[PDB]
């Protein structure tokens, strides 16, 4: 029965543990909270570009190679996939390629090379901009104004005004990227009034923390403001399992900040009268050496970390206690008074409050044992507040019922703060006035062995009145100066798993404490701030990176992309959760709540910069064409300036549209078959990778029509390649166009757009930014903080804590 | 083969969804109907269709 009841538990507790995303060693989350680096500030070095100017040959009418050679704006790294859906998938990857490349602060003096042909000492913004400020100067084609001007463009440096501006040559799409990163930097100027407002309000207005600023900050210092707003996902109402690690990791982060107790009373000094006052051997009790087991000095520290860190982060605490051991139960009366009773889990708060009543308080006054159904909306201290007939143990039970966390909102966040009566210790006078009277009472039927052994076990706690009023003045000051060191919101909900607090070890706190107070060191207190900023700034800068993909996947009409993938790596960047344990009803609430949020003010404007220019990148790219227009009739080739004779179309007008993406997903080739067996004109529309031929005999033999018949025999349409005739003097067999009297004719043309010409006056424009920054990433490394000597440490009222010295 | 890469309910069901799709003599109305065949999920009341 010993190894079956404890093996039936761990096969049923582990079904509940395999839905909580906490890591399996508890203490290993303390590394993953401090390992969160604050930000990665990025400064770019090369100016962001898409289009570079190339030289392409030019042909006139009656197409021949021309001596002059004219620039064009053909884009570099043109890797455009075929198909309509894979192009829009490529433009979602470019949107990730920019939001990584997006620089925070942008200097412009660093990217500045000499203009090698300028008479005055002029500078331009790039090596790759000065490379095309040179080729304009050397060409015979450029006008005598631009040859004169490009040697006279001059930058302006103003080091006193801290502004600088250099000339540049950029594509108009390339300008709106390099102008957006240059106008909206994330740097704000920093003074001594920002560092003094960065410290929390309580530890700046605290008397026993002297702060001083011993470093000068120049007029050119900037900093990055952390994106610090309360959780726009309400992760406490419906996420019962995803909140149980945010309340676990914040419990183990706050367990390493509360200080260690010092100068305790000796272990073998206090037990040698606790075994004399209780008189354990002379009783007829079954557990003789099991009263004083958990009274160690290493468990006095354990009920001081647990009692604050499960109070600082909102982690509900179940109690563990044996009801035969009344010395843990009398010391349990102090636990319910100071710690607010809505912190404990209700089914164990009831079982502790009933166990105090049913064998200490109600056998004292002689009244009957307390029968109590568990589905009762009144806790047993709420029922014995009216059926008891003292005033001292009724005005104590009026406090254990009516203490809870009184919600206040200070300094922008909501933190559950205690009341003014526990926080200065004055409640425990009302405890030990209700505890002394309960030691005088004749327990009218209890045996005389067990009556004086329990009236003396009360006088072991009621005689420590000066040092229980000096514990809760300290226990609610370590909580008070750390609660102001919390940037996230402090929501209180009943958690799913409870961090167990043993009453056998809270007895080792009430009667093992001395009058030596402990105060958090200000370098520990600043370290606990720089985690709860760095976790809260990272939690809000990964929602903004996950929202700006989910909406960018929907504005692009990009289906077939699983939104469970974008959510599960949002939880991977958050360094606490693991993905293999989150259930499917909470990664589907989370992909629902991440759709309703608005996109951030900067990640939306970059997406609107690639959404309006999604046409001009796809149109200017070679190796793909935007659909073939089949007409099944004789129409002549259009003379073109960079193609000679070519079958090109500029508009899909007068012809039926058919969408190749809708023809691929549905698999319904019932119309495109019937439009090809019958010779009816149909303009196909999509993203088609075309081929090029330079022979006239392949135009006379009409190879343009033989490529669409594979759609009928083979139902797949990925294998489709329209043709583009290119007839120039460099083409072999060109003499059939020149010598004979005929007009070249193709039955189908293709839809393709000519790349843009290079125009200098619409491509030259100044870029203006600052000259010198000094970006600081640590702001609480500037305040030189000292604590006071801890003997002279005061509470919120100016009397000192631990006033027994 | 669907518009959205969704889940049908059984491996025998998708074994006679693609065998209908990849077959030639299946009319394109049935072939279009396999494409518009995916799951629907609701998270607030946890049901799936």
């Amino acid at each position: 029965l010993k190894t079956k009841e404890e093996h039936q538990k761990e096969v049923q507790y582990e079904i509940l543990q395999k839905t909580i995303p906490t890591f399996e060693p508890k203490e290993s989350i303390l590394k993953k909270l401090e390992d969160i680096k604050p930000e990665q500030v990025k400064k770019q070095t090369k100016l962001f570009r898409i289009f570079e100017p190339r030289q392409l040959p030019v042909y006139r009418a009656n197409g021949e190679k021309e001596l002059r050679n004219r620039w064009y704006w053909k884009l570099k790294r043109d890797t455009l996939p075929d198909g309509d859906y894979d192009v829009r998938e490529y433009f979602l990857n470019l949107y990730d390629q920019v939001l990584t490349e997006m620089p925070d602060y942008l200097l412009l003096k660093d990217m500045a090379v000499e203009n090698k042909n300028s008479r005055d000492a002029g500078k331009v913004v790039d090596s790759e901009t000065a490379a095309i400020c040179d080729a304009i100067f050397q060409d015979e084609e450029t006008e005598g104004v631009v040859r004169r001007f490009i040697a006279e463009m001059r930058q302006r440096v103003q080091a006193d005004r801290n502004v600088v501006n250099y000339p540049s040559i950029l594509h108009p799409i390339d300008h709106a990227f390099n102008e957006y990163f240059l106008q909206h930097q994330l740097v704000e100027p920093l003074n001594n009034d920002i560092i003094f407002n960065y410290i929390p309000e309580r530890i700046r207005n605290d008397v026993n923390y002297i702060l001083n600023m011993d470093r000068n900050l120049p007029s050119t210092a900037r900093y990055i403001r952390p994106n610090l707003l309360q959780d726009r996902l309400n992760l406490h109402d419906n996420f019962e399992s995803l909140w149980d690690t945010i309340t676990t990791s914040n419990y183990i982060l706050a367990r390493s900040v509360v200080p260690d107790l010092k100068e305790l009373v000796s272990t073998e000094a206090q037990i040698q009268k606790m075994s004399q006052d209780l008189q354990l051997e002379a009783l007829t009790i079954q557990s003789e050496t099991q009263f004083l087991t958990g009274i160690n000095s290493q468990a006095a520290n354990d009920c001081f970390k647990t009692l604050i860190a499960a109070m600082l982060s909102q982690r509900t605490m179940s109690l563990d206690f044996v009801t035969t051991n009344y010395m843990s139960l009398i010391s349990g009366m102090w636990l319910l008074t100071v710690v607010p009773n809505d912190m404990f889990i209700r089914e164990s708060l009831v079982a502790c409050q009933l166990a105090i009543i049913n064998t200490i308080i109600y056998p004292a006054f002689g009244m009957q044992r307390m029968h109590y159904r568990n589905g009762d909306p009144q806790t047993p201290f709420q029922i014995a507040e009216q059926q008891i007939q003292n005033f001292q143990v009724a005005n104590w039970l009026h406090f254990v019922n009516n203490n809870q966390f009184r919600q206040v909102v200070i300094d922008g966040v909501l933190n559950q703060v205690l009341n003014d009566n526990i926080r200065n210790g004055h409640v425990v006078n009302q405890l030990m006035e209700a505890l002394m009277q309960l030691s005088r009472q004749q327990f009218p039927t209890m045996p005389v062995d067990y009556k004086r052994s329990i009236q003396r076990g009360i006088l072991l706690l009621s005689n420590r009145l000066g040092q229980l009023v000096d514990l809760t003045r300290l226990l609610a000051y370590n909580y008070e100066t750390l609660m102001a060191c919390i940037t996230m919101n402090m929501q209180h909900v009943q958690t799913l798993t409870t961090e167990k607090l043993q009453l056998t070890s809270v007895t080792s706190l009430c009667m093992l404490i001395g009058n030596a107070t402990v105060i958090p060191s200000p370098q520990t207190l600043f370290h606990y701030y720089n985690v709860n900023v760095n976790f809260h700034s990272n939690y809000n800068e990964r929602i903004n990176d996950a929202v700006a993909i989910i909406t960018a996947a929907n504005r692009l009409n990009l289906y077939q992309k699983k939104m469970k993938s974008i959510v599960e790596d949002f939880l991977k960047r958050l360094q606490i959760f693991d993905i293999s344990r989150v259930p499917d009803d909470q990664m589907y609430r989370l992909r629902d709540r991440l759709r309703l949020l608005p996109v951030e003010i900067r990640r939306l404007d970059i997406f609107n910069l690639i959404l309006m220019n999604m046409e001009q990148i796809e149109r200017a790219s070679d190796k793909i064409a935007q659909g073939v227009i089949i007409a099944y009739r004789d129409m002549q080739l259009e003379r073109d300036e960079m193609y000679g004779y070519v079958n090109i179309a500029r508009n899909l007008d007068g012809f039926q549209q058919i969408n190749l993406e809708e023809l691929m997903r549905t698999g319904d080739y019932a119309q495109i078959t019937n439009m090809l067996l019958n010779n009816q004109p149909v303009a196909l529309v999509g993203a088609l990778p075309f081929i090029t031929d330079s022979s006239v005999i392949s135009l006379v033999a009409k190879l343009d029509a033989t490529v669409f018949a594979q759609i009928v025999k083979l139902r797949k349409v990925d294998t489709l390649k329209p043709i583009l005739y290119k007839i120039n003097s460099d083409s072999n067999d060109f003499y059939l166009v020149a010598n004979y009297d005929w007009v070249p004719t193709s039955t189908t043309k293709v839809y393709k757009q000519i790349p843009q010409q290079f125009d200098f006056r619409a491509s030259m424009h100044m870029l203006t930014s600052n000259l010198t920054f000094t970006v600081y990433s640590d702001l609480l490394a500037f305040v030189s903080a000292d604590t006071v000597e801890p003997i002279n440490a005061v509470a919120f009222d100016n009397m000192r804590i631990m006033n027994e010295l």
